[PDB]
């Protein structure tokens, strides 16, 4: 297990794609770094061609997991870091349902000091007005700035004696960590100020004085703790129903509860939503499933994302990996596990070019009793 030795402290990694999908070519640099024993990335990708001619979301996936962080008890399952630095060669097929697929073939290697990621894909059978080419899958979730509806919501004044009506209606109504807060109000804007609190119950606050009639922003000025990936804000149309709601943003009605739950206490129940109101969808969580595949000396994997579609929907990508090692030296072979992936796309205001700022965290663990 000598490849481990090659990932205790911070690594430099350069990316390269070349991509023809339907024709239309492009291709991709990155640069940046991996810190394996935090399982963490950053990398910023440049389109060195011009305009990329697909979302930056659908090639995430296949723009490192050598930068996985394996627990100490998983450590005899890390076949990525095993097989460095001779490194090995990764495939994989993507279908994007209802659309085209993504062929993807690399190779992952050091080359002096640097983890470099070689990438070949071919992207085929696409729809020209699809959500892939029509460029209709939102690129990240809105930071720090949260717009509603400024006349909807609960009605606490007519048209600091503002923002204390709304610290009031906080604290009346449940809401949890509270009186952790600040708020200050300023023609419509909120400034919501605190320190310590969770990714969900930050989420709840800024949705609960969004929600008041008046308010047209939220200035999200809240540390959390803990980073943790946020959820999607959804504002009810009219016309909605919660069950039709998580047809659309998770793809089946059956998980509405999940997105009641997630606004209580604020709803107090699915009959009382309103349109305007900004709902929080909860993630929907997607593992990355590994198995070994011996007799090819590599492992397989097999997983799907979750694609937001800017104006309502999921767009489902379904992903199914192979990886080989490139030397002949043994490798290791896990037993099954999966990997959790928390991924935050932004944007670099003074970059000009097309790009995609990215921070990712991956961990590994055993599969659990309720997989
Ligand atoms: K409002």
């Amino acid at each position: 297990s000598k490849g481990e030795e090659l990932f205790t402290g911070v690594v430099p990694i350069l990316v390269e794609l070349d991509g023809d999908v339907n024709g239309h070519k492009f291709s991709v640099s990155g640069e940046g770094e991996g810190d394996a024993t935090y399982g963490k990335l950053t990398l910023k990708f440049i389109c060195t061609t011009g305009k990329l001619p697909v979302p930056w979301p659908t090639l995430v996936t296949t723009l490192v997991q050598c930068f996985s962080r394996y627990p100490d008890h998983m450590k005899q399952h890390d076949f990525f870091k095993s097989a460095m630095p001779e490194g090995y060669i990764q495939e994989r097929t993507i279908f994007f349902k209802d659309d085209g697929n993504y062929k993807t073939r690399a190779e992952v290697k050091f080359e002096g000091d640097t983890l470099v990621n070689r990438i070949e894909l071919k992207g085929i059978d696409f729809k020209e007005d699809g959500n892939i080419l029509g460029h209709k899958l939102e690129y990240n979730l809105p930071d720090g700035l949260f717009n509603f509806v400024k006349d909807a919501g609960e009605k606490l004044w007519d048209a600091d004696d503002q923002a204390k009506k709304v610290q009031e209606h906080l604290n009346k109504t449940g809401i949890p960590d509270a009186d952790k807060v600040n708020i200050q109000i300023a023609d419509g804007k909120a400034t919501v100020t605190g320190d310590g609190l969770s990714q969900e119950a930050k989420e709840k606050i800024l949705v609960a004085v969004g929600n008041i009639s008046g308010i047209a922003s939220v200035d999200d000025q809240v540390k959390t703790a803990t980073p943790a990936t946020a959820s999607q804000f959804y504002t009810v149309k009219s016309g909605d129903t919660l069950s039709a709601i998580s047809k659309q943003v998770y793809g089946n009605a059956n998980l509405y509860n999940k997105i009641f739950e997630a606004n209580k206490p604020m709803l107090k129940s699915p009959d009382k939503i309103y349109p305007g109101q900004v709902l929080r969808i909860p993630e929907e969580l997607e593992n990355v499933y590994i198995k070994a595949d011996k007799q090819k000396n590599g492992i397989k994997a097999n997983f799907k994302i979750r694609h937001n579609i800017e104006d309502g929907g999921v767009q489902l990508a379904y992903h199914y990996q192979q990886n080989t090692p490139i030397g002949d030296g043994p490798v290791l072979l896990p037993d099954n596990h999966y990997l959790s992936v928390q991924s935050k796309l932004s944007k670099d205001p003074n970059e000009k070019r097309d790009h995609m700022v990215l921070l990712e965290f991956v961990t590994a663990a055993g599969i659990t009793l309720g997989m």
